[PDB]
This record gives structure tokens, sequence and C-alpha cells, in this order.
């Protein structure tokens, strides 16, 4: 469910911190 930080976040840590 959290595949963010897990892989690679791309959305918290990229959506807004691009």
């Amino acid at each position: 469910v959290y595949p963010f930080m897990w892989g690679g976040a791309y959305c918290f840590c990229d959506a807004e911190n691009t």
C-alpha cells in the first residue's frame, strides 16, 4: 500500500518535492 519510499517515493516526496 506504500509503494512510495519502499521502491522509490514518487508522490509526497516528488509530487510536491520534484
